[PDB]
């Protein structure tokens, strides 16, 4: 699912550093990387990890101090990919609470 900035829109998962035509200002210039608007990491380059080992691994909750990607938003708001695999990891805690706690629903109401 695409995360959100706080001005509700949804950001998009980038593998390169985008345009002048991609962030709402005129200036955004992304030559030597961004700043992610949550951690402050300085995150000067993207770099292509050859690690690969992804067969069912969630690529964004994978080596997240790889920087292979991050999340932009046309209004200018960025995260790390590290801020991104923490509401990755916390949202799926909240699906897993939710499956669970709705099958002890089902068993607790189809049990004497
Ligand atoms: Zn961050
Ligand atoms: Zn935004």
């Amino acid at each position: 699912d695409r995360i959100k900035c706080p001005k509700k829109h949804g950001m998009k998962l980038l593998r390169a550093f985008p345009k002048l035509n991609d962030t709402a200002g005129g200036t955004s210039d992304y030559g030597w990387g961004f700043w992610c608007d949550r951690c402050h990491k300085e995150v000067p380059a993207l770099i292509k990890s050859k690690k690969r080992i992804s067969k069912a691994q969630d690529e964004r909750t994978h080596a997240p101090e790889e920087n292979t990607f991050f999340y932009h938003c046309h209004c200018g708001y960025d995260l790390c990919k590290a801020c991104g695999a923490s509401i990755i990891h916390a949202s799926n805690t909240l699906k897993e609470n939710y499956s669970t706690e709705l099958k002890n629903l089902a068993a607790c109401f189809s049990t004497p």
